[PDB]
């Protein structure tokens, strides 16, 4: 493609720093498994992708590896097979705008994700937020004008502080898959409403919008995808307008004294002389142990809305048992359906704490409020059929425990895995060196 | 008293800026009756004193005014009588320094609202803060000094810095009166866990406190009150230790051109320039407008609150008509006082929002957990008692609705007021001019 060149390494002893900041996000390689941290979300993700596997997030050279890797896009055998779509692809790869650009953006959805197996192989990349070039910005992701458009703020029309932002917004975003309405599965954000937890809910709500049924209490649901764009602008940094870039990609002395942008997003703490140090006379110290505060209120009252959660799916999974009609489940499912949402959106974002605080609290305020109406209205009705006596809750302190209280084989998904792992990335890769894009 | 001078007009013409823009807080002469704003705190107060009349607060000017005139502390008939003791005078007047020093903490909490009610009649001022003295600051009431001292923090051994924040944790704080046992009906900060919901939670479950017995629910409650202090420190400016003063009390320039220090504690947007603009480069109607917001998201959740108290409360009080036990009730009691007094707290200073917005929503999310453990146990409870039904809730869409459903006889409290503040205050007037304390 004219517009794109994923390879990554074109554009080393060319831009030399940059490349090298670029290449130091491999290095933060720590494999943070979530789910064995916090096993509620393996039960409240129960009959859904997520309740095999969840990692955080580690640095930006690892976003095909980690795809690849993960249970979740499990072993399919062929370009037909496999659980997901295409769109999986999109925000891992500077592959991905090149077969937009080539492709078409309808030819590049349609299918499976190992369709696009061997095409999709380099990481997050130049291409990915530059019109490479030589520097300056671009979108590269014609669904993500879309969503810039849709709010009323394209990318042309935003200042060189806006963007700086928008360029992130290509992916830390939350999104679904359209509508599956034969045109899509494309992504789309759902900012039409637009940003707000609150707004994306009426949105979902009014074409009824279902990202799965839940395994237990059959509650269509919602699945919140790190919203990093929408909490930021909620958050108190978001409204001075200080830009994704400002703390993840500042600027930095070469040490012959050439100031330029560090391309190793990570941890702005790392470089706090030149994040925090630009506006704040605080000290590390400071300010870091009062985002730690921040951490844990936050992981307080994400506990319990959790904790509520679990104690309402399984409640109504009795009431099923007992013998609850579709009629008389709709509005528990509802407020189920919200409270989670409101739960999930409030924290997929891993620096919600650091970036909108008080905005990640308001919503869990939001959402035990619903989790509350959802167990108090399942209290009357398993009294109509008879039980009286709280619901237990069978032991799910640990994944291996939630994973086997759901009836998943997980040391057969492993299995099948490795295998995929060791006979078809060899495959894929072996066929991706022989493309090259070599203009 | 020779520490103490209660007359304010003594140092007019003397310090003439300084007592101008002291009396200058009259001028916020805005009533704002809350309860007819909120009907809802009338029910969460049932039986309780603030059910009666609870309002917005306005200039320390009118400090002792609005404390003879609330319905709280009744209509009594002489030095005898009334619901409330003397300890309501503490935080009103400079007057009790005096009445502390001649007579004693012990001599002066002891006995009556009333019996105090032409002791105390200047209103609170240069006394309360200033070791008159001339300038320079002073504590004046010994139940401070402790309870500063019970948090680690002294005054003596306070930096200048601490001492401006401290002369307002004098009165703008949670107190509470003590015990009850042939010792004190003191007051006291309840601070020895010391200064966190949470900490103030065990520290008043540990004593088995309870401020009253619910009319309704009969859960053994606790009242927050005002606060500032407490939250202040939790929040991100009181982090940094900027000042109550820093902004409620800021340095300013007369016409004369002369740097005094500004005495009118209202509104810190009235003086934004000189309080806001000293550390922050954007304008006023970006902060204000910020501000506003943090207001908008503390309300709703604030609503969120009470509205499941309210039915939590109803929903007790049938427990109670269909013949719950005693023990039956126990678990259920504990989890809406826990759930009420954090509610409470919460939202008790009217400033939090713009001090503490996200303890203040970390606070509430963990109110509404407790009232959902309390609304679903309930469930089950009134469940076992044949109701499987929701609890109707009355029109209490109006503090007159709602003090009409509790019982309340309001139209006999305000004329029972009226004929005190007609036929027994000119008595206190007339006998603290007589009285004068001379020099
Ligand atoms: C892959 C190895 C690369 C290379 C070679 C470059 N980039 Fe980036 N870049 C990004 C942002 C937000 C800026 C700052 C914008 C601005 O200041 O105008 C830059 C800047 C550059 C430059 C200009 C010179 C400089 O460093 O200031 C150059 C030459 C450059 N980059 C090269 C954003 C991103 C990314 C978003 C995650 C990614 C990925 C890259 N850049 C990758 C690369
Ligand atoms: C534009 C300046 C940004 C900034 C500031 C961030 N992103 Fe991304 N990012 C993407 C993916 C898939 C991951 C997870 C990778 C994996 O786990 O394999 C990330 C990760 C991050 C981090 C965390 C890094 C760490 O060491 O833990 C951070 C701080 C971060 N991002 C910020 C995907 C993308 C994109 C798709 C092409 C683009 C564009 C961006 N990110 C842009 C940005
Ligand atoms: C603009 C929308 C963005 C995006 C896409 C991200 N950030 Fe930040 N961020 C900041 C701090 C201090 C943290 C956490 C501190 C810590 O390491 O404990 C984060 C966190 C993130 C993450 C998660 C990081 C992780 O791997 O756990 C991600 C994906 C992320 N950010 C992306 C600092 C800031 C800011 C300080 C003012 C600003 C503004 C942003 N980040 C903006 C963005
Ligand atoms: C020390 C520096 C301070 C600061 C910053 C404030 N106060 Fe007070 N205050 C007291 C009482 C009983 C009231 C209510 C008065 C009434 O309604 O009659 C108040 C009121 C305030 C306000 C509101 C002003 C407005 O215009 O709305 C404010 C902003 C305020 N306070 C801040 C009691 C006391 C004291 C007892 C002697 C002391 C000391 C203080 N307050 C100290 C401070
Ligand atoms: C006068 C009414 C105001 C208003 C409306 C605000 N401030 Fe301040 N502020 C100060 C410091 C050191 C910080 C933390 C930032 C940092 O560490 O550099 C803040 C922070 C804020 C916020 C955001 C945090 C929050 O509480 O939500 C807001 C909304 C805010 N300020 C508004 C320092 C000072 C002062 C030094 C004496 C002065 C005075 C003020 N601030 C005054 C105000
Ligand atoms: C240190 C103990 C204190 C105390 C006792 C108070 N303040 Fe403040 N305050 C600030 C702002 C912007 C508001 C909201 C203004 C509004 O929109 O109405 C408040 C509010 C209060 C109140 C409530 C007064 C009312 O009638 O609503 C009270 C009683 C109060 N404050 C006392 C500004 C600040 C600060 C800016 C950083 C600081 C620090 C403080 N106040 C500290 C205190
Ligand atoms: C942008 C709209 C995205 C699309 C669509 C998908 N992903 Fe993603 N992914 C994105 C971001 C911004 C991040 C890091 C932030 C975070 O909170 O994770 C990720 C991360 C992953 C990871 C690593 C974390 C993990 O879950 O182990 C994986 C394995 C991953 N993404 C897989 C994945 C799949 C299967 C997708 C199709 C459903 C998918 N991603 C889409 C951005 C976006
Ligand atoms: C380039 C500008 C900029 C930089 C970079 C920046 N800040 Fe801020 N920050 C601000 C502004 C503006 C405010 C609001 C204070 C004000 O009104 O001036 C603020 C407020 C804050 C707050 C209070 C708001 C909240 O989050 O609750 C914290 C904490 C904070 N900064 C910490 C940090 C940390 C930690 C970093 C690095 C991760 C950082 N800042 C980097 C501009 C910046
Ligand atoms: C140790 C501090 C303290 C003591 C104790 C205290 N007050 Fe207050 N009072 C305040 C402060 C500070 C305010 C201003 C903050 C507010 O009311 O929100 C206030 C406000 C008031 C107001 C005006 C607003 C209103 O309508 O409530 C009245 C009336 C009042 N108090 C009465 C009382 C009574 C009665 C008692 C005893 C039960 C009492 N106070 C005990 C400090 C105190
Ligand atoms: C609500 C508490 C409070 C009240 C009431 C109060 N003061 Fe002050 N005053 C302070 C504080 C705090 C300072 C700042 C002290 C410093 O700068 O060290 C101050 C400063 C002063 C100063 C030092 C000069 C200056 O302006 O910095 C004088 C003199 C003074 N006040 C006089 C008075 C007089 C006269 C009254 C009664 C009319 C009064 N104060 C009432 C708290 C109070
Ligand atoms: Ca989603
Ligand atoms: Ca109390």
């Amino acid at each position: 493609s004219d517009k794109t060149e994923p390879r990554n390494e074109v554009y080393k002893d060319k831009f030399k720093n940059q490349y090298n900041s670029w290449h130091d996000t491999a290095k933060s390689e720590e494999l943070v498994d979530a789910l064995e941290q916090d096993p509620n979300m393996v039960i409240l993700w129960a009959g859904y992708a997520f309740a095999k596997d969840y990692k955080a997030p580690r640095g930006h050279m690892y976003a095909v590896t980690d795809v690849r890797n993960t249970l979740r896009t499990g072993a399919p055998k062929n370009a037909e097979d496999g659980p997901l779509p295409m769109a999986c692809w999109s925000c891992k790869s500077p592959d991905v705008p090149r077969l937009i650009e080539e492709q078409g953006e309808d030819g590049y959805f349609k299918g499976k994700w190992a369709k696009g197996g061997p095409e999709v192989t380099n990481t997050i990349g130049c291409s990915d937020c530059h019109e490479k070039g030589s520097p300056k910005l671009r979108i590269s992701r014609p669904y993500v004008d879309r969503a810039l458009d849709a709010i009323g703020t394209p990318f042309s029309k935003a200042s060189k502080q806006d963007k700086e932002s928008m360029v992130c917004a290509q992916c830390h975003v939350e999104y679904y898959f359209e509508k599956k309405e034969d045109k899509k599965g494309f992504v789309k954000f759902p900012w039409d409403m637009g940003v707000t937890v609150d707004q994306m809910e009426v949105y979902y709500d009014g074409i009824e919008f279902s990202d799965w049924t839940h395994a237990l209490s059959k509650t269509p649901m919602l699945k919140a995808q790190h919203p990093e764009y929408e909490t930021w602008k909620m958050g108190i940094h978001g409204k001075n307008n200080v830009s994704c870039v400002d703390c993840h990609m500042p600027k930095v002395t070469s040490p012959e004294g050439k100031k330029f942008t560090d391309h190793k997003v990570g941890n702005p703490f790392d470089r706090f002389e030149e994040t925090c140090a630009t506006c704040h006379s605080q000290t590390k110290e400071f300010l870091v142990g009062v985002t730690n505060e921040r951490k844990a209120k936050v992981k307080e009252m994400k506990l319990k809305a959790e904790e509520q959660l679990v104690k309402a799916h399984f409640e109504a999974a009795k009431a099923w048992e007992l013998g609850a009609t579709e009629a008389e489940m709709k509005p528990i499912l509802t407020d189920i359906r919200h409270a989670q949402w409101r739960w999930d959106l409030a924290i997929a974002s891993h620096g919600v704490a650091a970036h909108a605080p008080e905005e990640a609290l308001r919503v869990l305020g939001t959402s035990v409020n619903k989790a509350a109406d959802a167990r108090v209205k399942l209290a009357q009705l398993l009294a109509k059929k008879g039980l009286t006596d709280p619901v237990a809750i069978p032991d799910i302190s640990t994944k291996a425990k939630a994973q086997a209280v759901l009836g998943m084989d997980m040391e057969k998904m492993n299995a099948e895995k490795e295998a995929f792992k060791k006979d078809m990335l060899p495959k894929w890769d072996a066929e991706a060196k022989k493309r090259e894009a070599t203009y």
